[PDB]
């Protein structure tokens, strides 16, 4: 009953936060929320003014535009989707289950595919990720013990891995190196795309931590500069994050699970 | 080469083949689609500037004003507000299960910054939460089977726990719970929602496998009917989805560790 009280607390403790984070979220943005909305309105107010165009004609042509910005196509200069370089892209995208929404089928048989695809790949990727975290375990603890054994020979002058890194240790280290790549990668992205560093360090946590808004997506727009290159760097930094990050929340949860053992056990005492 | 390293290598190339020839596929289903429906968009966007009289430069100005407008939520046909209490809820649970849709998308500094401090915990309580959800999923199905048998024998007469069922047992289970439960949102998403019931099960996939595309989103347009009851019913099943879709993919994730287990164990034998 041990597993079922900790289950049950990590829902209500979870639901807690789910709480508090939207109270949280409301009074910091609702402000802003409603100017943008106030801006739109009169934007097209204006818009419909200036040129004689009744609302009716210019929310049909807007339902025009919603069902063209759905198919990919937008404003500036974006990339044509599903040729091979955009298709994986959003490959890339599905497997690593980030989904930005940049790139959406719109086929039967598309979605099918996708269905499938995304039942397979996204699981091997969850196994990707899982097998990065053992390897980084295991790098992290060859290191340490080859630090320890040329300690031992300066002092002098089968499986193995006896020694293995705290849960804190590899917490720390996935906390410095998955700060590292997000700062590489918006010192990548700030240049290329014009978006401020904030903004990029935005996109690199939502990117890596596979929440995917798509509301900022890196390698969209058209006409780069060493586009063969800037397309791979991009593809290798948000591998590299998105595993850095996975490996982070998986770290975080062995130490939450702990956590709630701890609070358990103090009210199991009394 | 070692063990563990020569399967990481092997997973990835095999990952990155399969987001290769998925890309492929992909391109080859959708790439006339998405060309047909940017001509639609063209001839319609040629429709509108010479039948109302409106220059290129105006309407796309028009145009990048809405997309600001989109972003913030603004969407042609009546969506709920944005960042309400009830809207940020759904927000922070799409965070937090790293589903990601992007209907509501932070654009404030200390809203991006609270969306990072906030997700790093949320994501790794939520996958900590899904953890959980399996390891329970395993003790009640194998309390059933334990179950089973001592109604058999007492039927024939007239912690423990200790077997657990197989993983194809598990595979199986999920799955056919998986097929349930979208089959059972998906009846609810297509009456309220207008989808077809095709569409109603893609959304259900995108929304379970913590995908999150944004196309398809379930509660967004306004005045619903007995709305509090339909946004607590759609939030219990998206639960119940994702927390089903993640622990069938970390079965699957386990299946493909063995398949790539006995492919290493080939390639050692000869
Ligand atoms: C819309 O309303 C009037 C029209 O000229 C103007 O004063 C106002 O600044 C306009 N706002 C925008 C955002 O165009
Ligand atoms: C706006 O367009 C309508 C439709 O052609 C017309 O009847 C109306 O007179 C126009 N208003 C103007 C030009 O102020
Ligand atoms: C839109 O443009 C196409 C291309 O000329 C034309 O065939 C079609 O009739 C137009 N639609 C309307 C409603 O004018
Ligand atoms: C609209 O029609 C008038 C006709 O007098 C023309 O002068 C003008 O260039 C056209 N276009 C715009 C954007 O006003
Ligand atoms: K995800
Ligand atoms: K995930
Ligand atoms: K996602
Ligand atoms: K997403
Ligand atoms: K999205």
């Amino acid at each position: 009953n041990e597993d079922n009280a900790r289950f049950l607390l990590l829902a209500a403790l979870i639901v807690l936060y789910l709480l508090g984070g939207a109270a949280v979220f409301s009074a910091l943005e609702l402000a802003h929320e409603r100017q943008a909305k106030q801006r739109w309105e009169e934007r097209l107010a204006n818009f419909s003014r200036g040129h004689n165009l009744s609302r009716d004609e210019l929310r049909g042509f807007l339902r025009h535009y919603e069902e063209a910005t759905r198919a990919g196509i937008r404003v500036d200069n974006v990339r044509p989707r599903w040729d091979f370089t955009g298709a994986f892209y959003f490959v890339g995208t599905v497997v690593s289950t980030i989904g930005f929404g940049m790139t959406t089928p719109a086929t039967v048989g598309g979605k099918i595919f996708l269905i499938f695809y995304g039942l397979v790949g996204c699981s091997s990727t969850i196994l990707f990720f899982n097998l990065f975290l053992e390897r980084l375990i295991t790098i992290i603890a060859y290191i340490m013990k080859s630090c320890h054994q040329r300690q031992l020979r300066r002092r002098g002058a089968d499986s193995l891995a006896g020694w293995k890194p705290s849960v804190y240790y590899v917490m720390l280290i996935l906390c410095t190196a998955s700060i590292l790549i997000s700062c590489c990668a918006s010192a990548m992205y700030t240049p290329i795309e014009g978006w401020s560093y904030f903004d990029s360090l935005y996109f690199c946590f939502v990117a890596f931590s596979t929440i995917g808004f798509g509301d900022l997506v890196s390698s969209q727009n058209a006409h780069y500069e060493s586009q063969g290159l800037y397309r791979f760097a991009n593809f290798v930094f948000i591998l590299m994050g998105v595993c850095c990050i996975y490996s982070l929340f998986n770290v975080i949860s062995i130490l939450i699970k702990q956590s709630l053992n701890w609070i358990l056990r103090k009210m199991d005492s009394g």
